């Protein structure tokens, strides 16, 4: 009974997202839904929570919070607490802030107290949905009846979406781009990713919007969550880090915006090349000597793969740190790109350009780059999108680029009922 066959015609993304809404319609618990290689893993309810902030580490279990200071690298403090969750559970889920990646580039002192770095939990129940089957882990009657009901009655029809005006520029994106172009021309750095928030003037239904957006996007990974004060969903265009139990580490930097026409394709090839080269240099830090290599370069599958063997003196959190923040969403050289984001972008970035993570007791790690996502933190609903700024960048063209990036979400926002 812990393996229910998936009915034909039932889309796994629709069933998994409906299950998230149904299992929590009365039991107001937190959850995280992660799509990973045809498996939609719904991690439902919080058994234990690890909260890593810039100045504090908290472990919350059975209504009891244990607080402490931490020193050293954030990956080491996070890894130690997550390994402990995983002593008695198979998997842990959560998210990692853009700010988790700053310590490596000497910018930890620039974080305000209470800056979130990571939120990772062990779930009470897991439901895995694929085209093949529905697998249940530590499920009760609530979960089983939710599955039977949805298979018997069907999923809700998705309501009509509500339009949003993304043309506004209250954070001065055009102005911020002009400053970055000047610093690039002055030789400060070669590239920086700058972004802008777009406020959504209505509360959205996250599971319904997730379902609708998922019908018109085919990402590398996707997610839907409600955790602590935060709701979020996204169609991740990049696998920033994957670590297998056997020590094989990969990173798959985004090949372009398509992953006159020659000039634009040439610009994307250059950018991608630089990202792959950066990924290779950084991965070498955690790699067994001679194991780091580009195994797939711009192949149709359009993408690239950088692989390595995890050094026995290294770990999954050091691997994540080595590659964080994603080069795709920071800049070149990385240290200068990250520092320019602290001055030229709305900070803290938090989930935006951070990662949504799935960790396994066997040492596994799957980390998706958070872009093309919607968020809600008490009363505030927003979207966020950016662009790679180079010496030749034009503020108006880059603002239009963010509009194009937003167009994968904007048509699919389902308002709360
Ligand atoms: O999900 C169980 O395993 C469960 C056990 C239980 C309930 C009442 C009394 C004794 C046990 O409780 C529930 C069952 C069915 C639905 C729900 C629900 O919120 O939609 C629920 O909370
Ligand atoms: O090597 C080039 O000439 C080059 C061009 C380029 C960079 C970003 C965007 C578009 C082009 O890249 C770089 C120049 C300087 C430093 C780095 C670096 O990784 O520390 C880098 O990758
Ligand atoms: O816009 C590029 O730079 C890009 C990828 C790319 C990768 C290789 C070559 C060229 C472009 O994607 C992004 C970068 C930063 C922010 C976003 C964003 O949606 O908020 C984004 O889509
Ligand atoms: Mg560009």
């Amino acid at each position: 009974s812990s393996s229910i066959p998936m009915p034909a015609g039932v889309n796994p993304a629709d069933l998994a997202a409906e299950l998230a809404a149904v299992v929590t319609e009365s039991v107001d618990e937190d959850y995280l839904l992660y799509e990973c290689d045809g498996q939609w893993v719904l991690a439902a309810g919080v058994q234990a929570m690890v909260e890593l902030d810039s100045d504090e580490l908290r472990v919350i279990r059975d209504g009891v919070t244990r607080r402490q200071q931490w020193s050293g690298r954030p990956g080491a403090a996070l890894g130690e607490a997550v390994d402990r969750l995983l002593l008695e559970t198979d998997q842990a889920f959560g998210w990692v802030a853009f700010e988790f990646g700053v310590h490596r580039y000497g910018l930890q002192q620039r974080l305000a107290p209470h800056t979130p770095l990571a939120r990772v939990f062990s779930p009470r129940t897991r439901i895995m949905v694929s085209e093949k089957e529905i697998r249940l882990f530590d499920a009760g009657i609530r979960h089983r009846e939710a599955i039977d009901r949805l298979l018997a009655t069907g999923v809700r029809e998705v309501p009509q979406s509500r339009s949003v005006d993304v043309s506004d520029d209250p954070s001065g994106f055009r102005r911020r781009v002009a400053v970055a172009v000047d610093e690039i021309a002055a030789g400060r750095y070669h590239k920086v990713i700058l972004s802008r928030c777009v406020e959504v003037p209505f509360a959205i239904d996250f599971p319904l919007t997730y379902r609708l957006g998922r019908r018109h996007n085919t990402p590398v990974r996707s997610f839907l969550l409600q955790l602590g004060g935060i709701r979020a969903l996204g169609y991740s265009p990049e696998l920033v880090t994957a670590v297998r139990a056997d020590g094989v580490v990969i990173t798959e930097p985004l090949a372009g915006t398509r992953a006159d026409d020659l000039e634009s394709n040439s610009k994307e090839i250059v950018e991608h090349a630089i990202s792959v080269r950066s990924s290779l240099e950084e991965i070498t830090d955690i790699a067994e000597p001679g194991s780091a290599a580009v195994i797939d370069f711009m192949t149709v599958r359009l993408g690239s793969t950088i692989r390595a063997r995890l050094d026995p003196s290294s770990d999954r959190m050091a691997a994540l740190e080595a590659l964080f923040p994603a080069v795709t969403a920071s800049g070149i050289p990385k240290a200068a790109g990250v520092e320019a984001i602290f001055r030229l972008d709305e900070c803290p970035r938090g989930l935006y350009s951070g990662a949504v993570v799935m960790l396994s007791a066997d040492g596994g790690l799957d980390a998706a780059l958070t872009l093309r996502a919607a968020y809600q933190v008490g009363g505030r609903t927003w979207l966020r999108a950016g662009a790679g700024i180079i010496e030749e960048s034009e503020p108006e063209r880059e603002f239009e680029e963010t509009c194009e990036k937003l167009s994968t979400l904007t048509p699919y926002l389902v308002a709360r009922q």
